[PDB]
């Protein structure tokens, strides 16, 4: 799983 | 802006 | 089970 | 925003 | 079973 | 908006 | 604007 | 399952 | 933002 | 079992 | 900005 | 598992 915040 | 997976 | 908050 | 699986 | 919310 | 799979 | 897959 | 926000 | 995996 | 916060 | 991997 | 804040 992954999330990323830009 | 995010992208999430899981 | 996986929960996501973004 | 938010996503689950179970 | 899954839910979104966006 | 939502979506649920169950 | 929002995208969302399961 | 993926969720993105742009 | 979070996630968990159980 | 894991969880981020971010 | 952030990302995570779990 | 990896988290990056930037």
């Amino acid at each position: 799983a992954a999330l990323a915040l830009l």
